[PDB]
């Protein structure tokens, strides 16, 4: 067999289709091995390191592989190795990736209606930004729609409970278009209609970001996502026409979600607890989420509860219809202080709101909100409906 | 070629990184084959019986295999086999598992965040739990989480349309955790963040429970979850924080669903039909839905229908907010006796109500729900909007 790549492009088939067996990519790793098959006239294929390899004399050698890409297959050496050209390599080959096993990696970028990655699991099959990279682990381009992101895991450094992070880092990164193509869906130049979908996908660990969707982008679906460990904003969007179901976010030193500038937006299902967790130390209130300047949001089947300041803030924002809204035991930074919904200067329609307080109903005597509503403005129309005080008994008069 | 595991056993490598070929892991089956690679220098690597096998000599044939592990590489027949030992060797692997067939099991635990388990559809690929085995067929354990299982199923003795039951027997059980891990999600130890995707698996044939996610246990997701032929209870839930799309179950000798003692958790999407099913020879009246002891519920857009007994009871539980609310033609066990909701020392906020019952609308006589709704006590405080009497035409004046 041929011992590496590198030996595979010093080796010259004689014969049209012939079999050669690739004992590994990299020598001593026993990683990335395969069998290929020759292609003597090689011209109109590319090397590209791992399913196509080219010999001195202009042979194609061809990797044996129906289905999806792996970083091994590239010359990824897993464990503490830097793995990005590889990773890179795979979401850039042609072919869907599929994540075996943890990488590390510095910066990823998915370009192509094939840039789909597909793991086994929220946590072991994964990429992880190493330690000294900044910046978004993976970016969305304005090139690439019609993908799948599934069941893997988006670390960085703070991706374990009470650990720090790395400074200017984002997990899961979606472009601003920059222009709207006429060939979709076969289109390979810039286009707002992303039409992919991130599911089962789990972020943790990142300084500003777990996931932060730019203005222009249509129909970003996500479904079971999962977010949790991040330093500062744990969700951002500032686009139009979406839908989210089962977003789950966690543990956030900011906002858990952030909507800034959204409109035409659905979340069905969610919960968002443990924003503005102080030991994350920032400075300042925010809310578990924002809604500001956004319109035409349905948002049903939510919860946000065990937030350090403010539940929901609604600023500058027109038509926000809520339909089944639990908010309750936020304003855990400083006791009687904070409130579960905020609102400024905008409309809204909320039905199905309940709300019972666990610590006033247990009597723990636990930080918690000083109730359920605050206008900040009298120019607000809003409607609510619900279980405005939940009737338990009252323990500590509360 | 080697035989089978046992002779690879005894056959030495020579040199590091060797290839030999398996025709089969055990004499005469023709399964499990693949190509193994040797290590010399086995030490630090355990014998696992079908991806790591060790030498008399003390060298590591291990298994070429990039991705996931399935039954056959760890000694399974099929057919008729008892295939416990090969499925629980999968889920312990260190890789999560792809189920490419049906494989009768007694009972398998799930242990670790490596223990998802994938198949290619809600009947062909599966576990199916022999009729000599009582208990769990999964159980997930409270080291176990970030897994994800998805499309394949769970079958017991009672599978099939109109068949008996083996006593005793639960389809997946999440069992109450022992202990806070502070080092998530990279735990080896008890914790309650299952933080885990149950995802299009059917669930079919047991006897006590379909599916029963026991308290303490938080984010255990399911989507496109379908139970069915249930002797006693589809589903039973008894904890916090959770968020569930897309359940269908039907065909249950008692409830489809028991909530009990939960709190903050959502359901959107659901079908709970057919529930107290006459022929399970359940004795005694349960309803379609039980929600006791609960707060905090955020339960939209279900369906319950053909009920043999009471649609849904809810029994000493707050802030029960449900949007999008379908329940007609229950009660089919005795005509004129039963009611589709039923409050008992509750409080809830129902919105979007209908209830169609199909057979006044049709005059076809069959036993119905003698009307919509029931009130055992008079301290609840319930409001309830939407077509509480639908309006047709009323051939059998009811
Ligand atoms: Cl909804």
């Amino acid at each position: 067999e041929c011992h590496s790549v590198a030996d595979l492009r010093n080796t010259e088939p004689t014969m049209d289709g012939q079999r050669i067996i690739l004992k590994q990519h990299t020598a001593g790793t026993l990683l990335g091995g395969g069998v290929f098959r020759a292609l003597i006239d090689g011209t109109g294929k590319t090397d590209n390191n791992g399913t196509v390899i080219k010999t001195v004399g202009g042979a194609a050698w061809l990797r044996v592989n129906a289905d999806r890409v792996n970083p091994f297959m590239f010359g990824a050496l897993g464990g503490s190795n830097d793995d990005t050209i590889p990773v890179q390599s795979c979401v850039d080959s042609g072919k869907a990736t599929q994540l075996t096993d943890a990488h590390y990696v510095s910066n990823i970028q998915l370009k192509y209606n094939t840039s789909s990655i597909y793991g086994s699991g929220l946590h072991y099959s994964r990429l992880h930004q190493l330690p000294s990279a900044t910046g978004n682990c993976i970016t969305i381009k304005d090139t690439c729609s019609l993908i799948v992101l599934d069941a893997f895991g988006v670390y960085g450094t703070g991706a374990q409970q009470g650990t720090s992070f790395t400074a200017g880092t984002t997990g899961i990164y979606v472009e601003t278009p920059s222009g709207l193509s006429a060939d979709y869906p076969f289109h390979t130049t810039a286009d707002p209609r992303r039409d992919l979908c991130i599911s089962k996908v789990h972020i943790a660990g990142f300084d500003e970001y777990g996931l932060n969707i730019d203005s222009g982008n249509f129909s970003v679906t996500t479904d079971s996502l999962l977010v949790n460990h991040i330093n500062q904003v744990g969700v951002r969007c500032a686009t139009t026409d979406w839908t989210w179901t089962n977003i789950q976010v966690n543990t956030c030193g900011k906002q858990c979600l952030v909507l800034d500038g959204c409109g035409n937006g659905r979340i069905i299902g969610g919960k968002f607890i443990w924003a503005n967790w102080q030991p994350y130390g920032t400075v300042g209130q925010f809310p578990g989420i924002t809604i500001n300047n956004s319109q035409n949001m349905v948002i049903n089947g939510i919860e946000v509860q065990d937030c350090g300041g403010n539940g929901i803030e609604i600023s500058e924002s027109y038509s926000i219809s809520m339909n089944g809204l639990n908010t309750n035991r936020n304003g855990i930074n400083a006791n009687n202080t904070f409130y579960n919904i905020v609102f400024n200067k905008s409309d809204a329609v909320i039905n199905g709101f309940v709300g019972l307080n666990y610590a006033a109903n247990s009597g723990s005597g636990a930080n918690s909100s000083a109730g359920n509503f605050q206008f900040l403005s009298n120019d607000c129309s809003v409607t609510i409906n619900g279980v405005v005080e939940t009737g338990y008994m009252g323990i500590n008069f509360i």
